[PDB]
């Protein structure tokens, strides 16, 4: 099953935050379970992009419950001066002084980017496909090629372990 895949291809605390998030909004990830494994790569994503980095470079939000999350932007903005958000990023970044909005696809990543930045308004948007490809505002890629790389390598494998077991279609196709 996807589910499997998801408790036996992701460390607990991600699975733990996934399951969570769900199953409060009345999600279940034993039926919904592409979801399931898309939140999972998401919160990874994130956590890996956060603790690329001045030392502690970005602030994560994707993770916290909704209380820590706003209470973190609105110290972030009192503190730095930057504008609001209208809806909760993933990050924050202290060097470029800007909040980034990150998105992982299974589609092409010009797609996803406009359906983002439609939604949005001044944060930053970093994509991140499957394939390896990425586009983020100005073409400002944020990070350092070596980190960059180690996500992409860890989406594809991610897409590849699905693959062993015959998941990909499921999942490329639900989204
Ligand atoms: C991961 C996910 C699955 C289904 C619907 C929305 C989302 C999602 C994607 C994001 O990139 C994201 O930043 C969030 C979020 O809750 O902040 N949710
Ligand atoms: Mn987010
Ligand atoms: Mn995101």
């Amino acid at each position: 099953a996807m589910e499997d895949f998801v408790r036996q291809c992701f460390n607990p605390m991600i699975v733990e935050l996934a399951e969570k998030a769900m199953k409060e909004y009345g999600e279940d990830p034993k039926i919904e379970t592409n979801k399931f494994a898309a939140i999972c790569t998401h919160l990874e994503v994130c956590f890996m992009y956060s603790d690329f980095g001045l030392k502690h470079r970005f602030e994560i939000i994707e993770g916290r419950d909704r209380i820590m999350a706003w209470t973190v932007v609105n110290s972030i903005c009192n503190t730095t001066g930057v504008e609001k958000p209208k809806f909760l990023p993933d990050l924050y970044d202290y060097k470029e002084n800007r909040f980034i909005e990150i998105g992982v696809t299974r589609r092409e990543v010009h797609i996803y980017y406009l359906e983002k930045a439609n939604k949005i308004e001044k944060t930053h948007i970093h994509i991140f496909s499957f394939t390896g490809e990425e586009m983020a505002t100005k073409a400002d890629y944020t990070l350092d090629e070596e980190s960059r790389a180690r996500i992409k390598t860890r989406l594809f494998t991610i897409r590849q372990e699905m693959a062993s077991r015959s998941l990909w279609d499921s999942f490329r196709q639900s989204e």
